[PDB]
DNA sequence: CGACGTCAGCTGAACGGCGGTCGTCGATCG
DNA sequence: CGATCGACGACCGCCGTTCAGCTGACGTCG
């Protein structure tokens, strides 16, 4: 049939759209909430490390970091109460659009699958 | 658990070094191959159209539609025997590559998870 | 220099608009002013023999002449002639077009467009 | 007497039907008359701004091109070798043809009157 | 002398192509 | 690790090109 690249490829241009319509009245981008769930899971890394974690360079880490202070989500950096709350609202959100896409298959296809992928990785 | 994005984004990050050490040595690059496969299954298509598809700007696609043309792989553009030749074997590799990250699931399970992400890509 | 035709075109293509213009707020356009005042020279002419005199195709004439009928400067009942109203127009249209030409003809001397009015004339005939 | 218009037409009309004679025996017409003299002094202008310096449409003057490629004048056009030289007979010719007309003046009105003419154009 | 069939030739719209413009990413030193 | 310099790459205006749609001009006619 048709290359793997191609179907992760598809199923992301499926997902994307979701996810940023999802976050976006939440006033929140995609890196944004990458940033945001990075710090939430792990507490105090500095710009640099987030930056390598997302494979972003350092310059675009530190924008969403000045939005992200500007906004009141963080204060070697890490989060506020509106931020964890934000987080969470997010880390929501963006698990509803997974829902919206993974909708198509039953919930077992959905586990299954999500077992997969897991693997597929690691 | 985590994201769909983040799961996908993680077996793309296997994948795509593959990929790219496969084509590596036919002297391809990922979007050289991009652009055979769909020349291949849709001749004469024009540049306009071939960067369209791929979700590229017209003149990334006018460069490897010229690098192409060096290699005599191309001649409204289409291809040449060397082009369909090189195609099957570039088709051929990344298969390969492709078979090499799957090979962590049973081949039930990799027939199954193919089905899967055709139904979830639209 | 430049060819005749060249220079001829220059003048035209400064004239024209200025005609246009000039025709413009009497309601009238290049065609129904030389419509106008071939009626208003030779009275009686068909639809056909005014589009001869013109060099324009008969179907473009009957165009003007309906549009002069229809503002009272014409009665065609082949043989069209002008009423009061369509010689006062022609009139007006007259003094007109002849401002146009003397805003053109102005960067010349009186005598030098006396003269050369007289050699353009010759150089018809 | 009569609105100048009228002057400038009946001139136009005794002279063209003679341009037309003088060009006929070269193979020329008068528009493919006004390409060559335009290329003749301006080599290099491209179809489009050769129609809109002509006051002609660009099918006009890309027939009249194409007609004249046929011809080995013409090659962002330029002129050939067999296209000057055409280009100085056409020239000639059509000189020829206003002498004609303008013999109807003594010489100095001649000089005068194309003094008058330039003058009133713009 | 009008009238109609036939069709070449002109105008408005979307496509492909291309410059000026600037944001953004590697490569250095401090 | 943060900063800057240098430059490749992506948006986006205008220009040339094309085709659809149609009003105009010849070549028959009664």
């Amino acid at each position: 049939d048709a290359p793997l690249g191609y179907l992760l490829y598809r199923v992301g241009a499926v997902l994307r759209p979701e996810v940023s319509a999802a976050l976006s009245p939440l006033g929140l981008t995609l890196p944004e909430f990458v940033c945001l769930r990075m710090l939430s899971q792990s507490p105090g890394l500095s710009s640099a490390e987030l930056a390598r974690h997302a494979s972003v360079t350092p310059q675009a880490m530190n924008t969403v970091l000045r939005k992200l202070e500007d906004a009141g989500a963080v204060a070697p950096a890490t989060l506020t109460a509106r931020g964890r709350a934000l987080a969470k609202r997010a880390e929501a959100v963006v698990r509803a659009a997974d829902a919206r896409v993974l909708a198509r298959l039953t919930a077992p296809q959905q586990r299954e699958f999500k077992r997969m992928l897991e693997k597929l990785g690691s």
